[PDB]
């Protein structure tokens, strides 16, 4: 079958190179500054893909044959429970790797040490329920909105220098989406053109089509008229072919038949004061000239998903054959329009009824960073989402590594004997984090580490690193916290990751269903 | 892998090489005596195209993978805005970077040097509110049109000679041009025939087609036909199918029909004194001899862009069907001939009286030489445009540049340590342009610095380099200027480029895939 | 990477090297002796063109990538103004480049060297505005129309001593071509036949083609016919497809159709007096037999150009359908007539009372000279027509150069010793051409260089290098004479085309790396 199997060292060396190869990487993400990475790939890249949050870049690509790609799957599910905010999950599960060189010294009984992962949870659970969260958001909330941890997710990204302001907008957009609908049906575009504000939050949906040059600039008390079926008339399902009726003087009559399909949809649409059309797919060119002199703005080959979305907006639509008008059709009204704002030009619809949909438009400093916009609103709908809804919370700038350090020192004196060094080895991973995160700041580590103890040791969750100081300070006066669902998974999965992989010896030889 | 990571001093180095390459080439363009350059290349290029425009030059080719071509296109948006006269705004970025080796020896925090750039405003502020350049350009004027600006532009151009006068009329296009309706309408073609004058300026619009053979030569009585649909009939969307027929003598009343076609044609026409039809795409063959009887002038497959133009100029048309004749067509009526000018024959339309459109034709010799006026003249435009807006210039052959140089040497030493460096770097920066004027023209360079900058120092603005001369003189008699936001924009986009690589907070950063 | 590496010392060579290799095929050219070149060629080339003319030969090929065609095409227009006599303007400067290996002794600037152009236009000026011309010319004029300067163009060409005699018609020639034309509608063919004349000069224009086996030798009181649609006739819009009939008497009318078609053309003929028929295309049969009968000569496919030429010449006429024949046709009537000349046969047109447009029937012995005279036409017909509209010419023979040459000695030494160097080479430049002219004869080169250097010093003007003499003698008792503007053209057009790529050190590279 092609079956690739290694024997004891090499099984055991690819996940040791699989994780080492992506802790470096996603460590400098992590904290208030984090770095930005530039990626270039080809085939079926179009540019360099810059991704500031560690899940989205995994998931995209399978680079190699190496044993990791699982791993990475797997946070998916996380995001979907929780996500981002910062990653840290991937790092610790990679550095248990690391103690497996001092492991082969041991020589013989590997599952012995696997022991560890169940009193893993031990571990993991003793920090379940152990340190003050946080109060939670009541519901909609008026300070505590945000102004937390969007803008934490937001540090170590780039764009922060406008962004923040963004993150601020984006809880309006989460307290809005409480209400009946569910996860669906929110949308954002970007401007070339700059503004301080570089972003507004609009009531309705954007689009951007146009019938022609020809029509009214601005249409009020709007009618909205959504057809299934083209404007486009003569085919029928079945040709209807070579006609011949006996001379020319008779083709006239068809040529005439057009003129009804014309003025049918003048008749009908004058009475119901249609101020616009909207059609998903190809637009009858006879239709055009009547809708000029009118003063309707019609819509040619509008997309059905935009149309679909906008139909609960404007209180729905039953679409069929011409007859399609007046009652079956439901219409919002509060306006309709193009306006020019700063300088390319679109079609705003808005106020609606509804109240179920809502859409938001980007502004930017005009450049390549104005593309990162893009991938910029998706991050702020996740971040939000659970934070309301988990209503707990963890402090961030490393204050809850140190915590759990100094409980997980104590456990490896509660095993007698061979637990107790697999479990104090754990214990020391946690430390790292703490130090990476002052040796990027600019400070002497040393300094750094010793007076960092002593504040967690005393029992304030609160106290935490602050790079801008260089010494230790109030994580909650910054207001820099991490959501708590990042924390229990990743405890839970960092064991059971590894697991599959170590704890194997030996190999039969399967592949079914 | 693919990544093109370049960390820390290697990432500074592909900024430093780009700026340096460029500044050698565009040095020899600006000054009363330029050079002028021809490039050669291979594959989808011609053989040595001649561009004395620096801009055109840098966005026509992207030869190489190191940064640059981002920093190049801004320099179109300033076109927009101004553009040229002469390119010198491209040099002085390049220079500030030579300094960057020093500040290596430095080695502290790139970070801090930054501040020199920000203190740059009061730079290119001290540029401007100081010394009266001229004050004018009101609108329209007789004698300031021209005989300035626009010959220092193509005195760096070989076409001085006999072009000189063709600068002088672009001017004439400018203020028929000017009102609020922005930048449309201009339209310029070469002719292969040589005058003395060697271009005449048109009235009206420039096309060339003709009817055929027959039909009268001038029609003076002028009116105009525009046509949406083809003179071309039989088919409509109901064919009838193939035809049968018994025997051949049936098929003739098929041609009857057709001879209606050209009956409602002529009964309507004669009554609206058609003089001229134009229509945009394929002519039926009978009315053509229906034309000719009646001495109207008809252009088959007329290009639909020129058509549009001509349509604001003559005052509309709406293009329907056969009853287009009488009140829906517009029809302007001055002048509509084909004019045999030297060699080329081609049709004129002039007599516009709305007078927002208008036309400009050039000659020439008959040389390679001849089609650089095409490229020419667009630059013209965009000159002499601006110049009327701004209403503002600052003094040319490095008088700018020495003044700015005097201010930044006292702010240089008197700061203290780490902020000297930086802030003195930017201001010997200044030094190098006095030095690349005078050392092109056949004078010592040494010598040129010395007596330079104790005439600045004086207070004398005038006075700058003398190429001719070999010293130093009064800039303003000479005739050479520029533009007034070209200073304070060059300042800013120099600015803008070095420092965004130097931006963004250390990032030493990889990443993987 | 791109563009061709040229620039400093390499960039002088590549015009060094395309002047030493033109000169030596032109030195031969200059004077009365001059000789003959052969070049072959067989894919697009007849036959070895011999092309006396050095300005006709280098701009009908451009073989190879080096900068000289450039410096070639200037020549043209130097021959609109006139340019021709003798060639001599190419050679001088291609000396000046001579010297240039001199200049690397300097070993530094090239810029000061470069002022001695500029000098050159003060020492080029006193050959022009200076000396003698002639003062003849009055235009039209019956005896000084020539036995002058066109037998001297001719006395460098072998074929002059019955070619003298064509050169004596040419002017004729001239003389029939003057008014509101420009330089138009005249034809020359050469015939193998020989005769004392070796030309002929006709009253119109000439056609090689024939109708047909039958149809009547000659026409008299001739009448032209031109028709831009064919004599084929049959499926026209709508086949009325391949007709199968019932019965023999339907199919009466098909063959019947036909004659009709026979019926218009012979009727409306007939009126008319008809006596040839001149079609661009191909002919139907049946007109054919018609035409015999009737007394009508008819040509097919005949070629446009010569029937747009014609069309001149006999008044024109509108070209349609068959309405054609009556006033819209216009015929011109002489004689038409198919003759023998010689030993060719040849159709001519002849009697145009127009008298704008005309043609040249050349004979001659039977020789590779004789298609020399093809050559000589070109030649013949620009000579003169400058001649009259200049008023002023030079004396040939090498006068014009050895008395500049006296006056640019002196100048040489007025400089200082540096400047000096290349102001005396400019001027000694001169000095090879009187050798050039001594040696061709066969005479002693050393001998004649002083004895012709000290007639010229005295001032008379008319004394130059008598090659037959093999001393020096009276230029103007031989008559050779060169235009006056030959010679103000190619002293400023010599020093700037060399000049402006000596001018520049540094130049046009764009963007390597």
């Amino acid at each position: 079958a092609g079956a690739d199997e290694e024997r004891a060292e090499t099984a055991r060396l690819s996940s040791f190179i699989g994780a080492i190869a992506i802790g470096d990487l996603v460590k400098s993400t992590l904290g208030p500054k984090g770095m930005d990475k530039i990626l270039l790939s080809s085939g079926r890249d179009a540019s360099l893909m810059v991704t500031n949050d560690g899940a989205t870049i995994l998931k995209n690509i399978g680079v190699d044959n190496p044993a990791a790609k699982v791993l990475v799957d797997m946070s998916r599910v996380q995001d979907d429970e929780v996500g981002d905010g910062t990653t840290s999950v991937t790092v610790l599960a990679a550095e248990l790797l690391r103690e497996a060189e001092s492991l082969i010294a041991k020589k013989i009984h590997p599952q012995t040490i696997i022991a560890g992962w169940r009193e893993a949870t031990k571990a993991a659970r003793q920090a379940l329920l152990n340190s003050a969260v946080d109060h939670g958001s009541d519901e909609v909330k008026f300070r505590q909105d945000l102004m937390n941890i969007a803008g934490t997710t937001l540090s170590s990204k780039l764009l922060t220098h406008h962004k923040d302001h963004f993150t601020k907008l984006a809880v309006e957009a989460v307290l809005r989406l409480k209400g009946s609908g569910n996860l669906e049906a929110i949308h954002v575009i970007k401007k070339l053109g700059g503004s301080l504000a570089d972003s507004y939050l609009d009531e309705g949906f954007l689009l951007d089509k146009k019938i022609g040059v020809n029509q009214p600039k601005r249409i009020e008390n709007a009618k909205i008229l959504i057809a299934n079926t083209g404007m486009d008339t003569d085919k029928i399902k079945i040709f209807g072919s070579r006609v011949r009726v006996d001379s020319t003087a008779k083709v006239a009559e068809i040529e005439h038949a057009e003129k009804e399909k014309m003025k049918e949809k003048v008749e009908r649409i004058l009475k119901h004061g249609i101020n616009c059309f909207i059609n998903r797919q190809l637009i009858y060119n006879y239709p055009e000239q009547l809708f000029g002199a009118a003063g309707v703005m019609a819509i040619e080959h509008a997309d059905f998903v935009g149309v679909e979305r906008l139909a609960l907006v404007t209180g729905g639509e039953i679409a069929s054959t011409f007859d399609h008008p007046e009652l079956v059709k439901l219409g919002s009204c509060k306006l309709i329009e193009e306006v020019m704002i700063g300088e390319d030009k679109l079609i705003h619809f808005s106020g609606v009824a509804l109240g179920e949909a809502c859409t938001i438009v980007l502004r930017g400093a005009t450049q390549q960073i104005l593309d990162e916009a893009e991938r910029s609103l998706h991050d702020a709908l996740c971040v939000l989402a659970q934070t309301v809804k988990d209503s707990r919370t963890v402090y961030g700038g490393g204050c809850s590594e140190m915590l759990m350090a100094h409980a997980v020192t104590q456990l490896a004196s509660r095993t007698p004997g061979k637990e107790a060094v697999a479990m104090e080895s754990y214990a020391k991973a946690l430390r790292m984090l703490p130090t990476i995160i002052a040796d990027n700041a600019g400070y002497d580590s040393a300094d750094l580490v010793a007076q960092l103890r002593a504040a967690h040791s005393e029992g304030k969750t609160t106290a935490g690193l602050d790079m801008k100081e260089g010494t230790i300070g109030d994580m909650s006066v910054l207001g820099i916290t991490e959501s708590f669902q990042v924390k229990r998974q990743v405890l839970l999965s960092a064991a059971e990751a590894a697991e599959v992989i170590l704890r194997v010896d030996n190999i039969i030889k399967a592949a079914p269903r």
